[PDB]
């Protein structure tokens, strides 16, 4: 699923 990866890119945002 992309919901950690969401995060991920939540993570490299912010």
């Amino acid at each position: 699923k992309i919901l950690k990866r969401l995060a991920a890119k939540i993570k490299k945002i912010l």
